[PDB]
């Protein structure tokens, strides 16, 4: 039903920008964009990218986000494993709430 999108969502390199646009909720309703990636140990989430927004105008929100091939991830079982990549295992931008999931996009890196 809603919008969440990302112009470059393949060849993306550290440091590279990407633009997200999400326009399909409406005022009334949070949402939080992160992007998170597996571990060989669990799993880890970036959080320096760590950011939320609000919709209004029809729900829409475009704004200027970026990504990092490796970001340094940590578990949320206080165990800090250390860095993650990209490399050997993918990376999901997704971006909404507990009560409405708007979705999110699988970055590539070629």
């Amino acid at each position: 039903a809603p919008a969440f999108s990302v112009s470059p969502a393949s060849g993306l390199s550290d440091g590279q920008s990407v633009s997200v646009s999400v326009s399909g909720a409406a005022a009334g309703e949070t949402y939080y964009i992160a992007q998170c990636a597996p571990v060989g140990g669990q799993d880890a989430c970036n959080p320096a990218t760590a950011t939320s927004f609000t919709t209004d105008a029809s729900g829409a929100a475009s704004f200027s986000f970026v990504v990092r091939k490796s970001y340094t991830g940590s578990t949320p079982e206080g165990t800090p494993v250390g860095s993650v990549d990209c490399a050997t295992a993918a990376c999901n931008l997704g971006a909404g709430n507990s009560g409405l999931d708007l979705g999110h996009v699988a970055l590539t890196f070629g």
